[PDB]
């Protein structure tokens, strides 16, 4: 595999197509989906030259942690629907590359389970019926060693997924969520902050002001997100209010981004808008799909290399000096 | 039918095509048709995130009614031409749903028939030969319980329609006009704001000028509307105008735009730019083509759905929270 | 034909390839060509409404003569390519249009009969040789009753037209210049200017201060063109320059634009846009190849009807008032 | 051949596809390659009108020497691979024309041998492993008659080529690199210019800030350039920034650009944006490959008339007349 797209067309031929669907598909007529594709690709960089790269480093310090890449494995419901390791397979990957796994609240393997393998775990929480049964699966990540707890605020409800209604979708039975739901509010959030000493992360902001109160509120971080396209049809891509976003918050917090980052190239472009690292989802599923633990072994050497191709390639030693790349918006 | 595009093409198939094309096409090259659709395209929303959803309602008042969603179904002259029940199984589904009816003119079924339905009917006016005969029907409307006058002022004359040329597209003998035309000017609003105790709406504003005109004239509302692409080619779409629009009156009557709805996305889109609710067209005019009342009552239904799906992931319970979402325009 | 494009169809029928291609053509890679229709496509007219239209003229006063349309025939040279009566059947039809023709230096027949048509004929001046022959075909033109010299600035040579060097096109030998070069400076349009009462019409401006110096020079009017994207190759079309030369000639001349107006709705947009009238090229030959005089008589008959329309439904009750229209630049 | 598109359809038929790949491709997704003719695109011309063009000339000085054009050839590693005479034959069809030529470090033929044919040759420079070697290079380039060093400044490493990765392309055994590497930093600069007295020219400068360094540090010129898009994908093409660094540098220093100029008209628009002279890369390849020394000869011909048709069309007596022309950006 030279490029993340390689990946993809092997998890088209291996796996059922209402599956694929599933991880391909966004809500609604699929606007947001395709405008996060669109609006990575308006960026472009103004690499500076010249620059000392005898010691050119991608590492970054996140949450208390080294991390190899800025960059994440975004939270995915149900992995064993891609690959019969499911989850185990992607965390054993990510624990190689360095790079933090983000165990979901809807995991199809238990928390403590993915949490076993080691590496960097994060805990994605949904949040619950009830302020103490959502306080008790924060309790568990917790003591299953996470390290960051990535709550989840754009899901009041799943959005309009059209191609999983036309083609009936429903969890095959022998897919569950081995860990075992109501709108969150900023009143949870303090819940869940007063609840733990581990970093709590807001996965799914786009307001400036909703950024802003995120840094008042306690959060560690935010992650600028329209969810992938999957919850509101229409919203504005993350790495659009990024810049904007990053500027309010002047420091205040970690601040992530997702949608869309197919390479290391993109990479770049995200910390060159000011992000402190990306989350990637589709294509860490596709690369479990086309082969397993080893598929996402591959996919994160690729992100890797691309992403120190494109650092050194902008005059960047290290993802500071990327954070401090002008960019200029193309047609 | 999990989407409007559904009812359309169920619409392709059963109509002659005649008929398709004088409800399908637009005036000139379809330029301001085509333009009503980017235009929405191109806006996308900020969502707000955890707020308070426990009641969400997308209910409003306008002109003195509660209505269940910020939609009325916009006036479609001869609705006979779609289905044997033409106005009738519109205005009963439209009244099932809690949605105003707009009775046209142009009706294929007396304005008292489909008044006698209940609901909350308005009334469409086109300017008659005399004020004497325009100011009947008028009064036959508030007589029969309509509890609005729209007026529409961008029809002098009909638009060049070329499809319905090329079709040399006439009414069938089996459609009339059931209630049975010179130009309108703002001495005829001022005729039919002094006959009439009933808000009048102007449907078809464009300019500012022309909605802050609106206002001073008395208008209850207006509509801002190229008339979905039927009239002037090369119209500005009435969602560009839109925020501009609002800004002028500052409040001074409701605003509505229409063109091109086709998703409750699309309906919170146009409350983000400040509209007071929105009118839909064709795709009603599909769903009674498809499959009669009970088409139109699934349409709204969906519309319902989708609007509230809308609301509260972009974290607004009412509609006027959704007005105070901003926007931001993409490519 | 119920629009433009419905000729262009007949006239690539009937035409022998290469001088379909001689016709169609434009310099370079045509991108000047394609942006001509590109910019006029991006605006869109904001109409007014409820304005007294009981008597709607589309005539317009310039150079000293009433004209039925804000329209003219452009100058296209050697017109007995495209039909036998050639310049005779287009004069003959522009004539009885009311809408000025302009007779062209490299005419297939003589100024003189052309001009003993009758009608309201101007005279386009390709620069010679000698200032003394230029001077005799201005001299000549306004002895036959031309009135007004439209002086091309834009043609120092010929474009490079590469689907006529692809095509090995030259005249046919049943084709002549019945009238029998160097470029053209200041100079030329003063020595024309002393040389002559009539208006000096300077075709081909694209620059601000070209414009400016234009009416400093006593030009009575300008085209703002860029000669249909037939001389350079990414010259700016004349539409995208016209708003800014109108302002800064503030009234000094009359300010004409040219290139791809294919409708009434077109005349309105270059109306709304600042300039006095438009000239018309390709779909006149269009019309003359497929049908001859009745041919062009068509087509003036369908321009004047689309034109009346769309001010009408603009709320423009003269051409003056389409001038104060507002645009709004769209994708 | 009538533009530069004829010839690459030549190339491509005659060349293998893997060294058409080698000469097309760019790095990554080929965003910045594309992106530099949608850039160019963009650009159109405000031409200006009736001035003197008695003497039209596209000469430039440059570096001390004239030019007959304000081109040169950029500079392309290992032409043998387009033709048996690679190198021999662009630099004599180069001389020939008045255009300078490049030669490469990685040239097949050695640059001693390549500036033996005469004309005007300039020498590129890829730093080397050792300071010592490297200037051992520059110093070979000065005793041979070369008149710059042009200080390739945009590649620390190779780009992710990923045509040739899927192709699996290697330099055949009879292709070498005749004259016979590490990251150059600004202290490499300073070691070359303090090792010649040749103007040192930087190529490969895209933020405004390394062109102002570029003047500080003694530069003769710069080449803005994102390497045809064969380095950072994702790099904004140099005409994008090629008026801001025009200004920033205020007649410091030469600024050059290259990326997809293909015409006339495009030497055009690089000049009206201020660039001195333009380089240009994969047409002439395309020229050498098609037909030798002969089609070099062709293409720079046709360009030489291309550039004098845009300039004399332009209003340009002189390339400092159209580096005064203005511009206006398209969609
Ligand atoms: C199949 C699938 C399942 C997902 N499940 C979750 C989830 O359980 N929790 C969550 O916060 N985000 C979830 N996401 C959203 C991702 O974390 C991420 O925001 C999104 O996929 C955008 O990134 P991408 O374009 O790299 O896929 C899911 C996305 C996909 C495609
Ligand atoms: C077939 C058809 C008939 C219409 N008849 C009327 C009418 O009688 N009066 C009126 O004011 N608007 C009329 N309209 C315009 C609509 O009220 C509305 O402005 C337009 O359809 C744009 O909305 P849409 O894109 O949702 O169809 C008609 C539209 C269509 C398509
Ligand atoms: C075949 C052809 C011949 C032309 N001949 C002349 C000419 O002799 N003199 C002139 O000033 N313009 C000439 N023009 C330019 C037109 O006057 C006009 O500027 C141009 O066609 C743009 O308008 P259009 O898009 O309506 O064709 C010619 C154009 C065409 C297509
Ligand atoms: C096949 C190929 C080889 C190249 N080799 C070199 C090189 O050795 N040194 C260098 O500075 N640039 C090299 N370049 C970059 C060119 O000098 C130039 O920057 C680039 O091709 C953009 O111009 P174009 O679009 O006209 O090809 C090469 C480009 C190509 C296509
Ligand atoms: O985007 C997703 O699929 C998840 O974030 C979800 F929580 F919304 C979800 C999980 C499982 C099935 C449907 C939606
Ligand atoms: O857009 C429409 O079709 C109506 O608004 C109309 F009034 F213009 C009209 C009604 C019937 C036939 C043609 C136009
Ligand atoms: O655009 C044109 O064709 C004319 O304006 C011309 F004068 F340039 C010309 C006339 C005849 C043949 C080629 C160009
Ligand atoms: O763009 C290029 O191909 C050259 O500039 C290079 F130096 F990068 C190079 C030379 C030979 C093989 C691969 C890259």
């Amino acid at each position: 595999y030279v490029s993340l797209a390689d990946l993809e067309r092997a998890a088209r031929d291996v796996l059922p197509g209402e599956i694929f669907d599933f991880l391909a598909g966004g809500s609604g007529t699929e606007a947001s989906l395709v405008a996060n594709r669109t609006a990575l690709e308006r960026v472009f960089v103004i690499p500076r030259m010249l620059r000392d790269l005898t010691d050119v480093t991608t590492e970054i310090d996140i949450f208390g942690r080294r991390a190899a890449l800025p960059m994440a494995v975004a939270p995915v419901a149900y992995q064993r629907l891609f690959h019969p390791e499911g989850e185990l397979a992607v965390a054993r990957a990510a624990r190689d590359a360095g790079v933090p796994y983000t165990i979901c609240t809807l995991s199809s393997v238990s928390l403590e389970e993915i949490a076993a393998v080691g590496g960097r775990p994060w805990f994605q929480l949904y949040w619950l019926r009830d302020e103490k049964r959502s306080l008790d699966l924060v309790r568990r990540a917790e003591d299953a060693g996470c390290e960051a707890i990535v709550f989840t605020v754009d899901v009041p409800w799943m959005g309009r997924r059209l191609r999983d209604m036309r083609n009936g979708f429903a969890l095959p039975e022998w897919v569950t969520a081995a860990n075992f739901f109501a709108p969150a509010t900023w009143e949870s959030v303090e819940a869940v902050r007063a609840h733990t000493d581990l970093p709590v992360v807001l996965k799914g902001i786009l307001a400036v002001e909703d950024a802003r109160r995120a840094v008042d509120a306690g959060a560690g971080g935010i992650v600028v997100s329209n969810h992938g396209g999957r919850q509101l049809d229409g919203a504005v891509p993350g790495i659009e209010m990024l810049g904007e976003i990053v500027a309010a918050v002047s420091g205040g917090c970690e601040v992530l981004v997702d949608g869309g980052i197919r390479s290391g190239g993109d990479v770049l472009k995200a910390t060159a808008l000011g992000a402190s690292a990306v989350l990637v989802g589709r294509p860490v599923m596709w690369a479990l799909a086309a082969a397993g633990q080893d598929g996402v072994r591959q996919l994160l050497e690729l992100l890797a290399e691309e992403v120190r191709d494109a650092m050194g390639l902008a005059g960047c030693e290290s993802v500071g000096a990327a954070r401090r790349l002008n960019t200029k918006l193309g047609v």
